[PDB]
Parts: C-alpha cells; structure tokens; sequence
C-alpha cells in the first residue's frame, strides 16, 4: 500500500517516561479493519524537547484505496496502569482525519506533520506554543535532508515541505465529516514572527541555494521578512567571478519546477516599496529565470520593462522618489563584479537610476563598458525611454538641468568616439539611428 510517519508533541498534560508510559494511535477500520479494536499502532519516543514536551514517532502501513479520502485516527496512551484517549480543546466522538492525497505522493511515503496531543486534565494559548514548536520542528526536519545536494534531495525536501503546508494550511478535524480547525484556525502572527526569526537564526552562519530555499519557504507559508530583507538580499547575491559558476550553482535547484520568478519579483518590489537597495544583487537570478529576449532589430519599440529585463517591476517610482543615489552607486560599485556575469544587469540598473545621477554610473562603469562595448549603444536605448524626463527638463529653462543633460550627451559622444572601433557590428542595426533622430527631434523641440 503506502507507508505513513506520524509524529506526535506530548505536553505538560503528561509528564511522559519512557518506562512509565507508552503510546498508541487508535483508528477505526482504514488502516486495518480493526475499527478502535486494537492499538492500532504503536510510537517510539525519539526526542526530548523541554517545556515537559516531548516528540514521539511511528510508522505504518495502509492499504492504497484510502488516497484522496479521509481516514480517522485518535491518539492513545498507556499510563502505565490504563489506556486514555487524547483530548482536544473543540467547543462542541471527536477525532483526528488523516488525509492522503496522491499529487504529494511522489515516492510513496506520506508525513503527517503536526500533531499536538493535549490530554484531557489557556487551550488556546498552549496550542499557539505548540504550533510554534511544530513549525520549528518542520523546518528543522526539512532542512536536515540537505545534508547532502542534487536533484534528489532537492525533491524530497519539496515534497516533505508541500505535506506539512498542506496539512497545516488545511488543518482538519473530523465529526461525522471533515472540517477546517475552528479551536484554532491556526493564527499566523505570533507564530509567523517566530518562525522567522528561527529562520534567520538558522540560516545566519553556497549562499545562492540557500537563499532560494530560504525563499520558497518564505513565500510558500506567505512570511514576510520584517524590515530587514537585506539578509536575503545579500544571501542571494553571487560572488562568482564568471557566468559558468553561477549557472552552474543555479542550474539544479532553478531547474525544478516552482514560481521562482514570481517569488523573486515579490522579494525585489518589497525592497523597492519599501525604499532599500539590497535587491539589486538578486537581479541576476530573476534574469535566469526571464528567459530573456534577443536584441530585435527595431529595439526601441520595445518597451522599458523588456529592455531592461525588469517585466513584473514598477522601476519607476522607485527611480524618482529613493533619494540616496550617492549610497547607490558605491553599492553599485562595489558589486561591480555581477556586471560581468549577467549581460542585462547593465540596462536594469541603467533604468533605476535618475537623470542627475546617470552620468557617474557611465562615468563609474567605464571599464566596464570598454570590456563589453555594445553595452555603449544600451545607453542610447536608456536615454529614449528617459526622453520623456528630458523634455520637461529642457521646456524648464534651468541652467543646472540644462548642464546635466549637455553632460549626457556629451559623454554619449566621448564613449562613441572613444569606442568607434569596438562597438561589435551584432550589436549594431539600423534602428538605433532612429532612437538618435527621436533623441535629436525631442532636444530641438524642446530647446527653445
């Protein structure tokens, strides 16, 4: 049939001795036909966990026509001198539903995460405790199949996850049928900020798979990382030093199947609504997941979005109200090295940068523009989509403004002077004649 783990959290309710008490799961004719007739399995205590806690741990076996069904189970324990039911603080037999469906069963075994077993001598307030430590319990276990990488682990350390949401996020308890817990309805606030912080601990000590498990949990159990994502920022930014490393790195854990990009466009527009600059160095991984598009000829009908890989991102607020260019560009600067690992990085942070600013970025990535020279045209692109900006800056006749922009131009002249004979001819096409007649049409109309 199909094998089933079941773990169980005893509490102060039971002051639990590995020689005084023993315990049982009780269940009517599903597992076996022995309907509350016999124990219908037995649990091996393996962990202490304070708190007058304590986990316990079984195994058994099930015949197969169960899956997509409910099966009902109650816990049991042996006191030494009698056998006593579970209890569980519902307002209101009462028992537990084991649910198995077989889209998570990949390799057949099915673990029935947190259960808490409360015996019958506040109830709300024990079992928030408890589902703290069940979820830290989860996390660890999981966690602890990474002990060694590939593909294998990778799944099923997935597959261990998506059980345990499945049955915290459909936690169900069965009278006559089966039905959403109403004692709890398990609460997320208080136990969503433990559990984070579990996890920064944790995790705080390669950094890339790390930081991209750290964030499918993020988003699979719907956390957020409170004001201080700069650590998974800086967990998901690459130290490699060429592009072969860091898909090497991505490769495994990117090629299973999951919403990597939309995890990762969440994590940046957080950083960008939220007004920090960390997430720049994350850029390259959402880049490996675009499946970006080839340079088409007429490029400057593409829009802004696309030519700077940033589909899914409202760049635009953020370029105009974030204020501390100076701390962006010595960011910028000193990750100058994921530049060279990821060709469009360039554009992307060519289009979060203000008017004022852009200047310095070509004047601060110079070198780099002289080690991969067609970015020089990706300039130009820029400054179309920004041609909008310039016209009510030209229309203001403002002397400041007004530099800044003769500035632009003239470094765009000085990098097509200076790069005339390195500017590949692939990178070349007609089209960019056009973007500089709409650049030249904008200026002399606005130039008055």
């Amino acid at each position: 049939g199909v094998t089933v783990f079941f773990h169980a959290i005893i509490s102060l309710h039971f002051p639990f001795n590995p020689d005084l008490h023993k315990v049982f799961i009780r269940g009517g004719e599903e597992f076996g036909e022995s309907k509350w007739d016999s124990n219908i399995c037995e649990l091996h205590y393996t962990r202490d966990l304070g708190h007058d806690r304590v986990l316990v741990e079984g195994i058994v076996c099930i015949s197969k026509k169960h899956l997509d069904k409910y099966i009902p189970y109650k816990y049991v324990i042996y006191n030494g001198e009698s056998f006593e039911y579970e209890f569980i603080y519902k307002h209101q037999y009462v028992n537990r539903c084991l649910f198995i469906k077989s889209s998570l069963l990949g390799s057949g075994d099915w673990h029935q995460y947190y259960d808490i077993v409360y015996m019958k001598p506040g109830p709300r307030k024990d079992l928030v405790k408890g589902k703290q430590i069940a979820a830290a319990l989860m996390l660890d276990s999981t966690f602890s199949i990474l002990q060694t990488w590939d593909t294998i682990n990778l799944n099923s350390f997935f597959t261990q996850f998506e059980q345990f949401c499945f049955v915290l996020q459909q936690p169900m308890i069965y009278e006559g049928q089966a039905q959403l817990w109403t004692d709890l309805q398990y609460r997320e606030k208080e136990v969503k900020r433990y559990l984070w912080q579990h996890l920064k601990k944790h995790v705080v000590p390669s950094k890339l798979k790390t930081g991209l498990i750290v964030l499918f949990v993020v988003e699979k159990i719907e956390l957020l990382l409170e004001g201080s994502l700069d650590w998974l920022c800086h967990l998901l930014t690459s130290d490699a030093s060429s592009p072969d490393e860091f898909h090497r790195d991505l490769s495994h854990i990117l090629g299973i199947p999951q919403s990597w990009r939309l995890y990762l466009v969440n994590l940046c527009q957080r950083c960008m609504d939220t007004r920090t600059y960390t997430w720049l160095g994350a850029l390259p991984v959402l880049h490996c997941c675009m499946e970006l598009a080839p340079r088409h000829k007429d490029a400057w009908r593409q829009p802004e979005d696309t030519w700077a890989a940033l589909e899914g991102l409202s760049f635009s607020p953020f370029r105009e109200q974030m204020l501390d260019t100076s701390s962006l560009l010595q960011f910028m600067r000193e990750k100058q090295h994921l530049l060279s690992i990821d060709e469009p990085l360039f554009r992307s942070w060519f289009s979060l940068l203000p008017l004022s600013h852009l200047v310095m970025y070509m004047e601060n990535f110079i070198e780099h523009l002289g080690r991969f020279p067609a970015h020089i045209l990706d300039c130009l692109s820029g400054i179309y989509y920004r041609l909008p900006g310039l016209e009510q800056v030209l229309n203001t006749q403002d002397v400041q403004d007004v530099q800044n922009v003769q500035n632009i131009l003239e470094m765009l002249l000085r990098l097509l002077d200076t790069y005339r004979d390195k500017i590949p001819e692939e990178a070349l096409s007609p089209s960019y004649l056009t973007v500089c007649l709409k650049l030249h049409e904008a200026i002399c109309s606005s130039t008055k």
